[PDB]
């Protein structure tokens, strides 16, 4: 069950061959050996415990997978199915030895899918759709500066009116405001700034009433605060914000999204460095950025490749993959998605060729 490899049964632990053991990629989105498909006699997944279609009978084998080791609704569908499965072909020979790791982990999550059932066809799409995205946010990297990359979040974050004072300096402020905030008292700006700034101990480059108030505006722009006016403001920490870890969880969440808005792709090793100073909080940022991500972040993500590539003008001709990327991107991730069509799946996965493709070409040619 380790996607490394993807040339040996899970469960024979043999490799696959053309004749015998013979890949056989099921709707679950595992592929096992025909041989062991015989020898099961049960009507299940081991793995996972789904139900089946009909045995090996009605399944085609992968010839994707064969490659590295050595006619039911009509002629259009099937015409259909077969450029589809032409496609998911064509990208496996990336397996052989190019793309990155975590590139090829998707490429090969797209090589499982089995296009004779509806599981499948929908996994084939999903497959399609991350594979698309992480290549966009693949070529963001490659325009995107990683020496000065603090310099320019910590721009933006000023130019929102916010600041960041470092890692110990902002926990600091922090635990001040939620002391303050904590029970549920409405202060104003001007009180809660000055209850903050006494309480910090000396260190060299103190915050002044300024930066601890931009600070909190980072805090008001998180939405942790009930505002109210009685004609000053009055500004209240909401009852599940009352913790440290919480209310921290919402900062570091707003400062991403403030990353996110000036288009800077930042790993969450490089979050809990610029933030916290240590690596112990990587996989709380990963949760963060994580639960940031909604479906309409793909086509945003596009846009703003394009962006990026109305600086440099346009060496590669990358927008050739304009129309290939939004088509990737108008597919439902959401489990309220319908099953694709026939056309839908060939659109798709033609999409992801040529995108790949085009990928691999930008990194050879043009650097
Ligand atoms: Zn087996
Ligand atoms: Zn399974």
């Amino acid at each position: 069950p380790q996607w490394t490899d993807f040339l040996s049964c899970p469960i024979c632990t043999q490799t696959f061959d053309e004749t015998i053991r013979k890949p056989i990629s099921l709707g679950c989105g595992h592929t096992v050996c025909k041989m062991c498909l015989n020898k099961l006699h049960r009507k299940a997944c081991p793995f996972d415990q789904t139900t089946i279609n009909t045995d090996i009978e009605l399944l085609p084998v992968n010839s994707a997978l064969l490659q590295l080791v050595g006619l039911c609704s009509g002629v259009e569908d099937t015409k259909h199915y077969e450029e589809a499965k032409k496609c998911v072909e064509e990208l496996a020979l990336y397996l052989k030895p190019v793309l990155s790791r975590p590139m090829q982990r998707k490429l090969v999550t797209l090589v499982h899918c089995q296009l004779v059932e509806e599981e499948g066809r929908i996994r084939a799409m999903r497959a399609a759709r991350s594979l698309g995205e992480r290549t966009v946010t693949e070529l963001i990297l490659q325009h995107q500066n990683p020496q000065q990359l603090s310099s320019n979040l910590w721009a933006a974050v000023r130019a929102r009116g916010c600041q960041f004072l470092g890692p110990a300096r902002q926990e600091e402020a922090l635990k001040l405001v939620l002391l303050a905030l904590e029970d549920g008292s409405a202060l104003s700006r001007k009180v809660l700034v000055l209850f903050v700034v006494q309480r910090l101990e000396p260190r060299f480059p103190q915050a002044s009433k300024t930066s601890i108030g931009h600070v909190v505006q980072l805090l008001y722009r998180a939405s942790c605060f009930k505002v109210t006016k009685r004609d000053s403001s009055l500004m209240q920490l909401k009852e599940e914000f009352r913790t440290y870890e919480a209310l921290r969880r919402e900062h570091d969440s707003q400062i991403v999204q403030i990353a996110m808005e000036a288009g800077l792709r930042i790993a969450p090793d490089q979050w809990s460095s610029l933030l916290y100073g240590d690596q112990s909080h990587k996989s709380h940022m990963q949760s963060i950025i994580d639960k940031l991500q909604t479906p309409a972040s793909f086509a945003q993500s596009v846009q703003e490749l394009t962006i990026a590539l109305q600086r440099t003008g346009d060496p590669a001709n990358l927008n050739r993959l304009r129309p290939h990327l939004e088509l990737l991107a108008n597919i439902d991730p959401s489990p309220d998605a319908p099953p694709p069509t026939w056309e839908q799946l060939e659109n798709g996965l033609v999409a992801v060729r040529t995108v790949v493709h085009g990928l691999v070409d930008y990194i050879q040619n043009h650097s």
